[PDB]
């Protein structure tokens, strides 16, 4: 059975826990919960190919940044998940960037960008920068949101090919 180890990037407001849960066991919740070290072992049937998807949720915080790069060399898939409700989670791209870039000794790694809250009403960040800044390192940017939970399963499906892309 293929153990997938994979990690979420993110920060408070996300809700990167109520992402994950809903595709653990199909719940939505809409309490806020400070995830600081929740681990999802979960079976997924990928294109007929029935193996373990292993995430790990990470604090959406910068206190355990020593603590970061433990994981930061184990995980080969970085889930990025940035809110549209705030224009500084587009910034902050460029943190984990420059961070993943060193720590994963790679210019190049299976990384997918993918907007989160699209449904809301305060859209601060506009499809185009994310679809021209995407387009700028060659990545595939996929809307999704929990809450209305739209094309969910298949930024999981693809995320999967990826990571088999990068090895065979
Ligand atoms: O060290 C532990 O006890 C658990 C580690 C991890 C659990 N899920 C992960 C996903 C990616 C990288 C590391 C892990």
């Amino acid at each position: 059975m293929t153990e997938y180890k994979l990690v979420v990037v993110g920060a408070v407001g996300v809700g990167k826990s109520a992402l994950t849960i809903q595709l653990i066991q199909n719940h939505f919740v809409d309490e806020y919960d400070p995830t600081i070290e929740d681990s999802y072992r979960k079976q997924v049937v990928i294109d007929g190919e029935t193996c373990l998807l292993d995430i790990l949720d990470t604090a959406g915080q910068e206190e355990y940044s020593a603590m970061r790069d433990q994981y930061m060399r184990t995980g080969e898939g970085f889930l990025c998940v940035f809110a549209i409700n705030n224009t500084k989670s587009f910034e902050d791209i460029h943190h984990y960037r420059e961070q993943i870039k060193r720590v994963k000794d790679s210019e190049d790694v299976p990384m997918v960008l993918v907007g989160n809250k699209s449904d809301l009403p305060s859209r601060t960040v506009d499809t185009k920068q994310a679809q021209d800044l995407a387009r700028s390192y060659g990545i595939p940017f996929i809307e999704t949101s929990a809450k209305t939970r739209q094309g969910v399963d298949d930024a999981f499906y693809t995320l999967v090919r990826e990571i088999r892309k990068h090895k065979e």
